């Protein structure tokens, strides 16, 4: 039978599996070497040379349309970067997650696991050298420079994942290919890039699988803006896009096509959607359903697919696959394109809905009609799309490896600027920490700040930390969280230490406000450590600049805004699930694992940095004074909790005897005592002998999120 | 709402996932830092002293029953060494998993939250030195002794786990309280140590929940069969167990206790089983003492049993028990909470399957004529209860630990010569090498001696030879004839070494067959272009049959090994799952078990010397053609015909039939996850990472059971 799950027995059990994936990096690899230092040895130009060949050398056991892959690769590489979601910045590329379950097996994603499959070769010849992620974008690139385009650049670091990414909801569908996100087109639930489940973006038939070109319009627009996308950037990368190969439909999938990868026999060896007809006939080839290619030249770029489009009229009907597709009322374009696999026989264009939905809809029109009347700006879209498609998972500038990375650096990699100045020394580190402390600043102010300066940072996507100190700029410094008024104060304070530092020197040297925010969070907590009692030292990397409003392109930023933050216990009034769900969603996001995030939010609460300074959670009569009494005093059976009344988030801890009300707190802070796990972690840290361990933990743990954004390290 | 797993849309999906907790150790705890050691600074009498203070000292929120805590105790400590079971050793007091679900919220485990709860304080002041689990069992043994019984033994070293054992497949049915596993008593189906859902070993009501004695017996012999007792054992635990305490069930539990821990609200911090509405206590739904005296031991329950005549009856929780037909014993016990009223006491079902039964029956007599032999038969099948997943004498720390060792704990003779020397041993490997045995006979033997480890229960391993004893000499899979050739040249090597000594060194057959074994990897690896150096630990000894429950290992014998390519032809089971099943056992994670696998295959030492899976033209040579030859996509494969897991791989091109598999190799092939891995060992210059990695492996298995170095 099966083992069974405490998933099956309690739906919503919480999901600490996603933490335990950050204590540690499942797969083979040695924890002593680093991707970059690899690529660094590739010989990037000979894997492209391969890459190259490979696209007109045809395998039998699944032929090449036209006789070139590069379509077919295109495809694969737009699927890779496509699960991309701004939100959370999950999805995407820079893991090359599209070879795990769920997604190696999403029907979308349908016989891409031959297009990997062919790129096998190359993958095992230059090993570690290049990862399965930067492959797969670069034969994308390959594909498209060979069709008669260059591409805006290219940049290699992308890690390989061994396993899926447990943190990313997909939908709450129960089944592949439908829908229960959206019921009118443009209104789908917040916090999904897709509109039916197991799909990229949005279902090629149009929204319910009615061909309604304009409905679908508005499911396109809302997906990719959810992607990080316009509607320049959406027209341009759909046409382009669609300016190569065709679509698959020989017969209907979904009863001349095997199991999907998940599901396939074990002799399949990976691969799925065994066609009845057998892969190797081309003339059968089926994937989506749908069938026929956009233009005349499939695999030469043009303005085919744009002049088919905009020049022809349309119209909806059934493809031999049985699925919605559009042919021209016209009959100057039957036949016009060769066939696929018969060098006798030739095809008529065909259109998807959600190609009419671009020419329907008013202002994708627009875009499209001058793309038509200026080639030179429908190419110049495309390729910075493209570029930014592939790589806006991958972080700043830093990250971006290799001698294809364009010497222009975009707003969407959120750039830092150069330190056009000298460094601190051990000395002046010294001195700013302690003029900080001697600020009429408290450790609860410092603490608080620089949490809020670090917090923002993400490992999906490598946005946000404390670097660039964004977090005096829009939007974060009015971001409600952040407190906007104390905000100012604290930020005032710093800035003329600031001042007061860089005017005394002599000798070029300056302090960003990006380092003394994080500095005097350090300072803070080694004197919270200090009044405890304890002796600790936190290491201090200098090196963060101060970015500007030209370095930052605000509205993307308010991705980051945290709706639940368990350090300043903070709980928005709109989320729908339970705080604690939240909680444990952002800890990933800094790459925490149980036991950390438990040290975390323990050791703060005895400091006691919270959201306009209440006292939920913070169990302690000595505040600013790191010990265990958040633990000690949770775990007091002569304590009884209570939901607060009349209150959403609050719960009272009141003596079982008295009746009289000694603690109060959230959702944040009880689940340490209550979840099986995170219980049995509190025990350890409330006994006797763990003060100086939590501490020590605690203190790790701090400093492990303050450096998240120095790649620089990394 | 939440993220769904790849397990619900493919519920036959590889659960790797129980590999990857052998890859990090959860929990805040340091990884070198050892248990073994803190334990050895506790002062057990002074933990002792206070969990002896503990027992009378009654908790406002679960007040003790007759003003004493101990049979809740014993009753918390019976069911966390409980879920033991002998097919895999998982289950037992060892980790402490009763703390997590979903055993911390098994109907059987109702209010042992409470119970453990009040061991809180101990646990906080004593710390790292004394385990949850330690505890539990201690909190028990302290609870017996306080109310007159003394105990045979005590030792420390279970180290507390911080999630659930993943592994562990606790049954079919898809709701607690319910069965889907026997048709009839005494035939539940194998593998599991209960016979329902959600219960310790079996319904206390009876089977199917019909008050039948005899059939109940039945499965109670059953289900402790499966935990390793026969039947004085099994009398003996329920009678002594039964002798304190009493059962609760003042209305029905189904109306009247909130949800389990696992599905309580946040405030309730843990516990469940919320009372919704002097003892208004409702546990199991059944009401009542067995004995007068529910807090001193004595010959009570043997007595109330045997001495009335008992009928079934439905009690105040709606449940079936067992009422005395005499009015002699009619409100003969005080009340448990309630000073000015009475009780008439109560048996189980279960307990009057003691009697009914015949067998059982006899052994009853038996304990009732004297009282010392049932104590004795009592207080020594406690300790066995208590501690037979500890794995052997070695592991067993505390002053509390008997001088005297049982036969349960795979004892293991002392070596009394002196241990060979990095000379010897160099000499003794070319020794080995020189004979006429092969790099595939060694390797083999080898692996038949060290595979029968599992980190469950810490029994098997290569220590001790057993490999030469029944009943593993005579295990198919060990193939007794090429196995008895193997032994016999290695014996001949040893008895000339022992021989040509002067200063009492000896050689022991356990070593020289781990030696053998690493000797021949050595060999493989050079004869690939590659220097390797394996690390020897010298100090095995020869257990002989005194030292050998033989039929307890046959719990330990494989119907799947991977490494030898053997499958059993009555597995229930796709083989692949058998394999991660087993893979745990040994602690590997989903890398080291792809590379043992795949470099296993360039060597060859398959069951029958078979050449499934040898994908390579050059056997008995570590390389990573497994990975090359497998990932090569020139090669197409499909099932054999008329075969079980057996399959062909074929040239696409050619045609040409290039090799024969079964689910054991192409699943590396074939699922996500690990032909991620297969890909790694695959690529053109990884070879000597695999060869590594494989080497890394062996060794890690070859010393699994060597606890004097942990
Ligand atoms: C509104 C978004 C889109 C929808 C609904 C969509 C749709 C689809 C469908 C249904 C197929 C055919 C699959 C098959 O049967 O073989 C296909 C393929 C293709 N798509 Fe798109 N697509 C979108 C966007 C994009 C973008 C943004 C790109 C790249 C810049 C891309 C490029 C391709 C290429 C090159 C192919 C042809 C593959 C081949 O020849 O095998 N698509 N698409
Ligand atoms: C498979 C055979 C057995 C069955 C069916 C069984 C059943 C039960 C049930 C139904 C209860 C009452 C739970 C409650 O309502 O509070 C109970 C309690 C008890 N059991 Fe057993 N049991 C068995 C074996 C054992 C063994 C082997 C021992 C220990 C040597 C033990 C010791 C206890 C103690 C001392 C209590 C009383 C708890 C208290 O007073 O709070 N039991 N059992």
């Amino acid at each position: 039978k099966r083992p069974k799950s405490n998933q099956d027995w309690w739906p919503s059990k919480l999901n600490l599996e996603i933490l335990d994936q950050n204590a540690r990096d499942v797969g083979p690899v040695e924890d002593d070497f680093d991707y970059a230092e690899e690529f660094q040895k590739l010989d990037l130009e000979a894997v492209k040379s391969d890459l190259e060949e490979l696209m007109t050398s045809s395998q039998d056991w699944w032929p090449a349309d036209y006789g070139h892959y590069g379509p077919l690769f295109i495809r694969m590489a737009w699927h890779s970067a496509g699960t991309y979601r701004t939100a959370d910045g999950r999805g995407g590329a820079a893991g090359g997650r599209q070879r795990f379950a769920p997604i190696n097996s999403w029907p979308d994603n349908a016989n891409l696991d031959k297009a990997r499959r062919l790129l096998l070769p190359i993958k095992q010849k230059y090993g570690q050298k290049i990862s399965w992620a930067d492959l797969m974008i670069l034969a994308g690139n390959v594909a498209i420079e060979s069709m008669g385009f260059k591409t805006f650049g290219y940049a290699g670091g992308r890690e390989d994942a061994f396993e899926e990414d447990k943190a990313v909801n997909w939908g709450p569908e129960d089944e592949f290919e439908t829908q229960e996100r959206f019921d009118e087109p443009g209104e789908i639930q917040e916090g999904l890039g897709a509109s039916v489940m197991g799909l990229i973006y949005v279902n090629p038939e149009g929204p319910d699988g009615n061909p309604d070109p304009e409905a679908s319009a508005k499911n396109i627009r809302q997906t990719f803006d959810r992607m990080a996308m316009n509607d320049k950037e959406t027209a341009a990368l759909i046409a382009g896009g669609h300016t190569f190969g065709k679509v698959h439909g020989a017969d209907d999938p979904e009863e001349n096509l095997g199991p999907e990868p998940e599901a396939a026999p074990i002799e399949q060896q990976g691969l799925g959607w065994q066609n009845k007809n057998g892969n190797s006939k081309g003339g059968e080839m089926i994937t989506s359903g749908i069938e026929g290619p956009w233009t005349q030249s499939p695999t030469e770029w043009d303005m085919g697919y744009i002049n088919n489009l905009l020049d022809y009229e349309w119209e909806p009907e059934k493809g031999p696959g049985g699925a919605w597709q559009w042919a021209p009322k016209s009959e100057e374009l039957k036949n016009s394109v060769p066939d696929a696999h018969d060098p006798d026989e030739k095809q008529t264009p065909m259109m998807l809905t959600t190609d009419i939905a671009l020419k329907r809809d008013p202002d994708y029109r627009e875009v499209m009609e001058t793309f038509q009347e200026n080639p030179m700006e429908f190419g110049m879209n495309f390729a910075k799309a493209w570029y930014k498609l592939t790589h806006l998972d991958m972080g700043p500038p830093e990250r971006f490896l290799g001698p294809e990375v364009p010497d222009e650096e975009m707003i969407w990699q959120d750039p830092l600027p150069d330190a056009d100045y000298d460094l601190i020394g051990d000395e002046e580190i010294a001195e700013l920490k302690e003029e900080i402390l001697d600020s009429d600043l408290s450790v609860s102010q410092l603490v608080k700040t620089a949490w809020a300066s670090a917090s923002t940072y993400r490992d999906s996507d490598k946005r946000g930390g404390a670097n660039g100190a964004r977090l005096r700029l829009e939007p974060q410094k009015n971001w409600e969280v952040n407190e906007p008024e104390q905000l100012e104060t604290v930020l005032g304070t710093l800035e003329n230490i600031q001042t007061e530092f860089n005017d005394s020197r002599s000798d070029g040297t300056q302090v960003s406000l990006a380092d003394l925010i994080v500095l005097g969070g350090n300072a803070a907590v080694e004197q919270a450590a200090a009044n405890a009692g304890y002796d600790v030292e936190i290491p201090f990397e200098p090196g963060r600049v101060d970015a500007g409003p030209e370095h930052t392109d605000a509205p993307s930023f308010d991705a980051l805004k945290p709706k639940v933050d368990g350090v300043r216990n903070y709980i928005q009034d709109d989320i729908t699930r339970p705080a604690e769900e939240v909680l444990v969603d952002n800890a990933d996001l800094l790459n925490l694992t149980a036991s950390e995030l438990t040290a975390l939010i323990g050791g703060m609460r005895s400091i006691g940095a919270n959201y306009q300074d209440t006292d939920l959670g913070v169990f302690t009569d000595e505040p600013e004074t790191l010990t265990n009494d958040f633990f000690v005093n949770l775990l007091d059976m002569g304590t009884e909790w209570e939901p607060a009344a009349d209150s959403e988030h609050r719960y009272k801890g009141l003596d079982r005897d008295t009746g009289e009300v000694k603690w109060e707190a959230t959702r944040i802070d009880l689940i340490f005592g209550s979840n099986d796990r995170l219980r049995a972690i509190s025990e350890v840290y409330g006994s006797a002998d763990a003060e100086k361990k939590l501490v020590h933990d605690f203190v790790d743990t701090w400093s492990k999120v303050m450096k998240l954004d120095r790649f620089d390290l990394e």
